[PDB]
């Protein structure tokens, strides 16, 4: 008499409403001033990797090593956005985007990660910022989106607290240069992924392998980096510039496989290990107690000063979200030994769910609603920005370019997840203030290379031609309708 594979919540307001029904309703509206946007990251789109003074990032180093990137791809050229940024901004104007989320290449501004500003690098981000504002688009900026300067990577990267210090000094430089115009700052993008993929599994730069200790240490120093950047911002810039700052965290929604307390506990535990790992420090001042107790001497301890620096170090909750996982309570005692054994949960997908162009991307729109609601509950009703959400259409690169433009699945993903976001705003009272679709452009999808396509806008990498897909046009109409 144990119910499994049944995710509907009895009595949930709006639970049964389809995306079509949500958008057909005359009463469906979004908050005033809602920031409809799209997101990118510097290494994924800019190119010009070794021109105009840019120093190498650890992803330049990583991508040059045979076997690290699928199909031998690199970010050397990417979408050539460094040269073509004016055209890309005009595309965004045409779509009526309210806002754009981009990242700054740390090593384009500070080639060694510290020291002298590279004038042409700084000038690019000033020019990009001005171009956005001149075209009515609100610029929002990610300071760290994985392109750690190689010089810092060589000195231990996020396993070295020196990197956190350097990050704070870099944030300082960017606030001073752009903060008169940029009023929404994201410190780090997906510290989970940097820690696990970059330092734990080695699938991402810098390619290190240790799941017992490295993820927790890399997470630790990223958090210290966040605290340092926010401290600078609050003390030196915030009163004067009147902007806001926060982190961009990430997780799948974690849904219990069965209606048992064991599976409910396992699902909650995965949310803690993925998201609260970073958010409890930022909102409450320390790691979750259950993580400290489970992980023991493999979890670094914050000093008293660090806890003070971390508590309350966000003005909003940035969240990247794509997918949902089912969680099961293990039936045999799991030993705490490494990140995935520590969280004591068995992870799976419902085979009935559609998937994107990688196995991690399950298409489960209601996960968006449930995660947003979870965030509201745990972190005392913060301002929330959905800072990434999007779809890689399976085998899109093997389609004719013409067929790829008719991206019905991406249309359905956009509509579905936005409708469930709306439910969170309307029924669950989550204070969502913006939504940034991943991505404006097809781009360098890290270790998957260019084969995996997330764009609203198709890029022909041979000619660099941009072409709007169906989803871009649907998104344009959505934004105009709900201003
Ligand atoms: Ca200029």
């Amino acid at each position: 008499d144990v119910t499994c594979w049944k995710y509907a919540i009895p009595g949930e307001p709006g639970g049964e409403l389809t995306a079509e029904e949500v958008f057909a309703s005359k009463d469906t509206a979004f908050p005033e001033g809602f920031l409809w946007g799209a997101a990118t990251a510097a290494y994924q789109i800019e190119g010009a990797a070794a021109e105009d003074g840019r120093g190498p990032s650890m992803w330049d180093t990583f991508s040059k090593i045979p076997g690290k990137i699928d199909n031998g791809d690199t970010g050397d050229v990417a979408c050539d956005h460094y040269h073509r940024y004016k055209e890309d901004v005009k595309l965004m104007k045409g779509m009526g985007l309210k806002s754009y989320r981009f990242s700054v290449s740390w090593s384009r501004v500070l080639p060694e990660g510290t020291g002298a500003i590279n004038p042409k690098g700084m000038e690019f981000y000033q020019n990009l910022t001005n171009e956005l504002i001149a075209n009515g688009i609100v610029p929002t900026v990610t300071l760290y989106h994985w392109d750690l300067p190689e010089a810092l990577s060589k000195n231990g990267g996020w396993l070295n607290e020196d990197t956190a210090v350097a990050f704070g000094q870099y944030a300082d430089v960017m606030f001073q240069a752009l903060g008169d115009r940029v009023k929404l700052w994201f410190t780090l993008n997906e510290p989970w992924t940097t820690a696990i993929a970059g330092y734990g599994q080695g699938g991402h730069a810098p390619g290190l392998k240790n799941m017992a200790e490295n993820p927790y240490m890399a997470g630790h120093n990223q958090l210290l980096g966040h605290a340092a950047a926010v401290k600078v911002y609050r003390e030196k810039y915030q009163e004067k510039q009147g902007g806001k700052i926060g982190a961009v965290l990430s997780t799948e929604w974690k849904e219990p496989l069965c209606h048992t307390q064991e599976d409910k506990d396992a699902a909650e535990r995965s949310l803690i290990w993925y998201l609260a790992w970073f958010a409890d420090p930022i909102y409450k001042g320390d790691y979750p107690e259950e993580m400290k107790e489970r992980v023991g001497d493999r979890m670094p301890a914050f000093t008293e000063q660090q806890k003070q620096d971390l508590k309350g170090s966000a003005d909003f909750f940035g969240i990247n979200h794509y997918a949902t996982n089912l969680l099961q309570g293990p039936t045999e005692k799991i030993g705490a030994e490494n990140y995935f054994s520590d969280l004591n949960g068995w992870i799976m997908m419902d085979p009935r769910w559609a998937v994107g162009d990688a196995s991690w991307l399950s298409v489960v729109p209601w996960g968006m609603r449930r995660l947003l609601r979870w965030i509201k509950h745990r972190y005392d009703d913060p301002v929330v920005y959905v800072t990434e959400n999007g779809l890689s259409v399976p085998n899109e690169s093997a389609m004719t370019p013409e067929a790829a433009l008719n991206d019905k699945m991406r249309v359905d993903y956009l509509q579905g997840y936005v409708a469930e976001m709306w439910k969170a705003i309307n029924y669950d009272k989550v204070k969502v203030a913006g939504y940034y679709h991943w991505s404006l452009l097809d781009n360098f999808e890290w270790s998957d290379g260019y084969k995996v396509r997330f764009g609203l806008v198709q890029v022909d990498y041979k000619t660099q031609k941009r072409t709007l897909k169906e989803s871009a046009k649907v998104y344009k109409d959505m934004i105009a309708k709900y201003s």
